[PDB]
């Protein structure tokens, strides 16, 4: 592959804790378009949940994690981070980061179908 992602932290969190997910790009890391954050939450779909455009920083949330968690960039360290602040137990799920280095329009940012390389998902467990 020309894109590497390793993924770390994750795990137990209390609701209304916050926990930071990390993901580490390597390989053709200049020609990465977006970094997003999906979740697959048990017995559901693979959802996108945050996604980042590199280029500018620009952010696109679906609207049950809005307000909640924040997708940022540090372009130099070739790194995504998932701050997952206000957790909720609709958020127990594993997180996966993709990335793709083939531009899209903003629409179809939150869509699998615009991710070409893949971390290695990450359980959060939310607890009451």
């Amino acid at each position: 592959s020309d894109v590497q992602l390793v993924e770390s932290g994750g795990g137990s969190v209390q609701a209304g804790g916050s926990l930071r997910l990390s993901c580490a790009a390597s390989g053709s890391t200049d020609s990465i378009e977006y970094m997003t954050w999906f979740r697959q939450a048990p017995g559901k779909a693979r959802e996108g949940v945050a996604a980042l455009y590199t280029h500018t920083g620009n952010t696109y949330y679906t609207d049950s994690v809005k307000g909640r968690f924040t997708i940022s960039q540090d372009k130099a360290k070739n790194m995504a981070y998932l701050r997952m602040d206000s957790v909720k137990s609709e958020d127990t799920a594993i997180y996966t980061c993709g990335a793709t280095r083939k531009y899209v329009p903003v629409r179809f940012a939150l869509d699998q179908s615009s991710y070409d390389y893949w971390g290695q998902g990450t359980q959060v467990t939310v607890s009451s």
